[PDB]
């Protein structure tokens, strides 16, 4: 006979390790500039949570600059996309809308778009 095991906490758990080694910059394959600002992520989760990433990582640069947003916004799109947990002033929302557009993160441009 077939077995099956399922374990809910695995994407989380998963997505956690991954934010505990970005945060020691372990395994880092990507370098994304924003106004003179290094930040070291990994292309697999940037990718899978935004489909701008997705394609410009075709060109496998492994050092890209961004220049639609500052770096306090885009460290705001990074922890959301390690933690699945945003963190911004009221006065920020206008930003990350701006790019999460771009960017293409349904969830946060719809949220946006309603607080707004
Ligand atoms: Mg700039």
């Amino acid at each position: 006979g077939m077995i099956q095991l399922q374990n809910p906490s695995h994407p989380t758990g998963l997505l956690c390790k991954a934010n505990q080694m970005r945060l020691a910059g372990t395994l880092c394959d990507v370098v994304i500039m924003v106004d003179s600002q290094e930040f070291h992520a990994h292309r697999t989760v940037l990718a899978c949570t935004s489909k701008m990433f997705e394609i410009l990582f075709h060109r496998n640069s492994q050092h890209y600059t961004l220049d639609f947003l500052s770096p306090k916004t885009f460290q705001q799109i990074l922890e959301y996309a390690y933690t699945a947990t945003l963190q911004a002033k009221a006065e920020d929302l206008d930003d990350l809308l701006y790019a999460a557009e771009i960017l293409e993160i349904e969830y946060l441009e719809e949220q946006c778009l309603k607080m707004l």
